[PDB]
């Protein structure tokens, strides 16, 4: 039977942000920090922002999309707590990043998004927190449309770090699943959902990332068939699937069935080209035999 482990490793390589874009992302994220720091020093020095890279970039699971888009999440914290609405802190950050050359900001519900014409964006979730060095205190996320929400971005990173330890295939599995979401889109869940599901339900097959992904898909399906949910570690009741009606759930679980069916056929294929086409159908066009 065809062995596609090498093709999976090369696919993982193709999913990485390119050298040029990663340097531009980091340079831009440093420029944004200085721009925000200068804005508050000039206009509201009573509040001092501090920063913490979070999300996939901090966890080491970032992929570029099929359009070569990529991003970085940089949390913007105000300590101690400003006694203003969350939308007020967001508006100031939005005003601060406005005017960045080659970029246009967008005020999302839970972050300020800075879209760069060069093909990347930086998301700036805004937080307030009372104490500078207290990991037992969870920060409050600013929300445009409502009240602050308790959040635990650092706890997610710690949790995933413990799952990654002695387990380097996990970041590859998360990357494969994120590329699956990036290929189908529409009803598909976000990358954080793939991080949680792969970490909880991972199955291992040393030397065969193709078999490992197949086994992990079936493990995820078994868990979600019993209880269709995806709770964020450290934040109970933060269920990433809580808004999914029966239609969206059925669409996702049907796509998971089809992925599993084709993965089974690929693993049992003698023809390496056919096997690669079955995987590529769901993982996207950066997967190939050549
Ligand atoms: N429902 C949520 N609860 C808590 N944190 C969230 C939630 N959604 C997003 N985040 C935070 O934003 C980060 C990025 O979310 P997401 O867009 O799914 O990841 P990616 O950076 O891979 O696109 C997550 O790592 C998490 O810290
Ligand atoms: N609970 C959260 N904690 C931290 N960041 C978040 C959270 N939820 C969303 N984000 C960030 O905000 C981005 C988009 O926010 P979203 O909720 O999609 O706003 P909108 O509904 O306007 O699209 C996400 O990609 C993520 O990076
Ligand atoms: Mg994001």
């Amino acid at each position: 039977m065809a062995n596609l482990d090498t093709q999976f490793q090369e696919f993982y390589g193709e999913l990485q942000i390119t050298v040029t874009k990663k340097q531009a992302l980091i340079t831009s994220h440093n420029n944004l920090r200085t721009k925000i720091q200068k804005y508050f020093a000039k206009n509201h020095p009573e509040y001092v922002p501090s920063f913490y890279i979070q999300g996939s970039y901090k966890m080491g699971t970032t992929i570029r999309t099929r359009d070569d888009e990529c991003d970085l999440d940089d949390g913007c914290y105000f300590i101690p707590k400003p006694e203003v609405k969350g939308i007020t802190l967001q508006n100031w950050v939005m005003d601060a990043v406005n005017g960045t050359v080659g970029a246009t900001p967008v005020h999302k519900n839970k972050c300020i998004r800075v879209n760069y014409a060069a093909g990347y964006h930086i998301d700036l979730p805004v937080y307030r927190k009372e104490r500078c060095n207290d990991n037992t205190e969870h920060p409050e996320l600013a929300v445009r449309d409502g009240e602050y929400e308790l959040s635990d971005p650092r706890e997610i990173v710690q949790w995933f770090n413990s799952k990654k330890k002695d387990n380097p295939v996990l970041i590859r599995l998360v990357s494969y699943l994120k590329s699956w979401c990036d290929t189908v889109r529409g009803f598909m869940p976000p990358g954080l959902a793939m991080t949680i599901l792969a970490s909880k339900y991972q199955k291992k097959h040393e030397g065969r990332d193709d078999i490992a992904l197949r086994d992990t898909l079936k493990s995820i399906r078994t868990a979600l068939q019993a209880n269709f949910s995806c709770v964020v570690p450290g934040t109970p009741y933060d269920d990433l699937f809580e808004s999914y009606d029966s239609n969206r759930q059925e669409k996702f679980m049907s796509e998971l069935n089809g992925f599993i069916e084709d993965a089974d056929r690929a693993v049992n294929e003698k023809n390496k080209l056919k096997a690669s086409k079955l995987w590529k159908k769901h993982l996207g066009n950066r997967f190939h035999l050549a």
